[PDB]
């Protein structure tokens, strides 16, 4: 199954590395624990935002353009992305916007974490039907010393 994770700022805004200013390793905890030994696909701009493989994670990009990088495995399509992914329980799409509105009608899941932050940003997680989807898991935690912000993890499933 196909499974998109998301961090979304208030109004459900999503962006890049330098353009998410929270701090919150509760939350990167929770990515890394969804994602480990998981193929993961991304688009090329995420990619490039983080920088530097996945460790432990089958990472593959999506882009139109030859691949620039031989630590990471290269596709020119949704259908490749996900044949490249071979016979898994799970494939984590991790973004960005343009992949997520691909992914999000073929999946299954989505792992959202809904953080009280005001940030700058047009973009947003695709709009889906919100009675497509089960809440089946949520967790929230107030920020703390090491989290800057407040924040709420959730699991959806198509129903
Ligand atoms: N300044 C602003 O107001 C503003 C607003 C919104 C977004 N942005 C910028 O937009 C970027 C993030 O956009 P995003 O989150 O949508 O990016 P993303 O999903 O992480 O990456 C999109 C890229 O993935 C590749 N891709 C996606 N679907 C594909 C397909 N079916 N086949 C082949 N390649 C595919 C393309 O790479 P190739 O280009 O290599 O073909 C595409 O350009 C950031 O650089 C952000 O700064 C800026
Ligand atoms: N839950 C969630 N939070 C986020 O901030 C994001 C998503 N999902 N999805 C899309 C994008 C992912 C950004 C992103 C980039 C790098 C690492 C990363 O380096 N994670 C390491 C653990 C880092 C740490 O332990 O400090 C990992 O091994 O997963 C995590 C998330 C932003």
């Amino acid at each position: 199954m196909i499974s998109l994770i998301a961090a979304l700022a208030v109004d459900r805004v999503i962006g890049m590395e330098n353009a998410m200013p929270w701090n919150l390793p509760a939350d990167f905890a929770w990515f890394k624990r969804n994602t480990l030994n998981k193929p993961v696909i991304m688009g090329r701009h995420t990619w490039e935002s983080i920088g530097r493989p996945l460790p432990g994670r089958k990472n593959i990009i999506l882009s139109s353009q030859p691949g620039t990088d031989d630590r990471v495995t290269w596709v020119k399509s949704v259908d490749e992305a996900i044949a490249a992914c071979g016979d898994v329980p799970e494939i984590m799409v991790i973004g960005g916007g343009r992949v997520y509105e691909q992914f999000l009608p073929k999946a299954q899941k989505l792992y959202l974490t809904h953080i009280d932050a005001e940030v700058e940003g047009d973009t947003h997680f695709p709009d889906y039907e919100p009675d497509d989807w089960e809440s089946v898991f949520s967790e929230f935690h107030d920020a703390d010393a090491q989290n800057s912000h407040s924040y709420c993890f959730e699991i959806l499933e198509r129903r």
